[PDB]
């Protein structure tokens, strides 16, 4: 089955296509820019996005929003993870986190899927901590400073299959795949 | 199958017994006090607890820790939810949350299970927001000031079966039940 994934993030592209790939699902990366609202929650942004790509994109379609939520920083950068990454970078988070007693954080991914006059949401969350220094050469964004719970390596020290086994995006994709086999 | 649940929380007792009940699992509430460490994470407390109830309690056994983590309060009261509830109460949280732009919070439950020279952990999380006033007559603890995402009612406006369908504890119990059918 084919799914059109509206995104300009190539790191997301690969994670999604490869995972859903090995069950025979072809993921097709369309680049149609859509509006991401400011909101307290990722799902709010996804809802708005699907509603807007109504009848401008081939169906079935999916979109995704994700973020790193840092406990001692009251959820920052959260919904604005992409912006904060490109402005202040990995060094900015590490500077903010210097001397922190609490380095806990989570990644959250929310997938929106549209098919048959209807939208469905799936989500995934991985808990962890912010590393004391950047490590690793894979992945994208905050991957080099996030170590998920139970692991010693950062997200960026792992391969796509390895991240997908542990990551927020992997879990939302799982929840999504579970719904798909039950509804198609 | 019988499971010995070491706890003095009768609200937890009922939720757990009833849910696992309807699949023919008899949950037995033993009261053996054990030590809960201060820790950044619920799972840390559970691990320590199981390790300590080693060979003092009949097997198989389970224990649970849970907490309400309030975003704008940097995860408070979190691991210390039970203490904070009995000291400052529902009124204390509401006072702390007055004028808050961000009322987001989550409940997390972690179940520890011991059987066959081995411990296993399961967890569940429900996202939501702190209500502006207390509502409802069911449940325990912060139930009257927590509204889970997608709902209009607080945890305390719902029945046990209704909370179990939506709650953190219900989700950990589900994850636990899924593991049980696969391993017994």
């Amino acid at each position: 089955m084919k799914i059109f994934f509206i995104t300009s993030n190539p790191g997301k592209v690969r994670e999604v296509a490869n995972f859903l790939g090995t069950f025979g699902i072809e993921i097709v990366q369309l680049k149609h820019e859509y509006p991401e609202i400011q909101a307290e929650k990722l799902e709010d942004v996804v809802d708005f996005g699907i509603s807007w790509l109504k009848g401008k994109v081939p169906e079935p379609f999916m979109i995704e929003d994700s973020g790193l939520f840092i406990e001692s920083l009251k959820g920052f950068p959260g919904v604005y993870s992409s912006y904060v990454y490109r402005t202040i970078g990995l060094e900015g988070i590490l500077k903010l986190m210097e001397g922190a007693e609490d380095r806990r954080a989570y990644f959250k991914s929310v997938i929106g899927f549209y098919i048959d006059g209807k939208a469905y949401k799936f989500s995934g969350v991985t808990w962890g901590r912010i590393s004391n220094e950047k490590r690793g050469t894979h992945g994208f964004g905050y991957d080099p400073i996030f170590i998920p719970e139970g692991s010693e390596k950062t997200f960026a020290e792992m391969t796509i299959e390895e991240k997908n086994a542990l990551s927020h995006r992997g879990k939302a994709l799982k929840a999504f795949f579970e719904w798909l086999k039950v509804n198609l």
